RNA sequence: CGGGUCGAGCCUAGGCUCCGUGAGGGGGGAGAAGUCGUAACAAGGUAGCCGUAGGGGAACCUACGGCUCGAUCACCUCCU
C-alpha cells in the first residue's frame, strides 16, 4: 500500500495554534488539553513547521496535559490524503 | 516576731537584634525554528571612544571640551 507514520505505538497528532517560540510548540489536540512540544536533534535542519500545518508528534506519559515531540512533519502530498480515509476529519481544525 | 544585708526566679513598660511565611515590585544568569530594528567591526556606508547634561519603542541621537586605541588625497612643516 504505502509507508506513512500512522498512530502506531503511542503517537499523537499535532496542529498548533501559535508558537510561543524557543522550541516549545503549542498544539490544539483533540486529546482535551493544551499541549507543548519539543524537537529532537535530527529535524532542526531540513524542514519547516508553521501554524496551519498538521504533523504527527509523540508524547511522554507525564501528566497527559502538556506533552508532544516532533518525529515527522506532513507534506502537502499527505495532509489532505489523510482525509478521505477518515483517520482525521477536518472539523477539528477550524471548528 | 522584729532590724539589716546577699540574692536566683517571676511580672509590667520601654529601647536594639535574629528566624520561618510575603500581597506588590526590580534587576541578574542560562534556553534559543517567537518579534522589531541594524548600533559596532572596512572611511561598517554620519570615523570611533571618554566626561557632563537633555532626548527617544530598543539598539541609540544631539550640544560643549578632550584623546588616537582613526581611513583617503593635496599642500605645507620637522627630521633622518
Ligand atoms: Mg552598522
Ligand atoms: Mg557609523
Ligand atoms: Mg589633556
Amino acid at each position: 500500500v504505502i509507508r506513512v507514520p500512522l498512530p502506531e505505538g503511542n503517537q499523537l497528532f499535532g496542529v498548533v495554534e501559535q508558537a510561543l517560540g524557543a522550541g516549545w510548540m503549542d498544539v490544539r489536540c483533540e486529546d482535551g488539553k493544551i499541549r507543548r512540544c519539543r524537537i529532537p536533534g535530527k529535524l532542526r535542519r531540513r524542514v519547516w513547521i508553521r501554524v496551519g500545518d498538521l504533523v504527527i508528534v509523540q508524547p511522554w506519559p507525564v501528566q497527559s496535559d502538556k506533552r508532544g515531540d516532533i518525529v515527522y512533519r506532513y507534506t502537502q502530498t499527505q495532509v489532505d490524503w489523510l482525509l478521505r480515509k477518515g483517520k482525521i476529519t477536518q472539523e477539528f481544525l477550524t471548528g
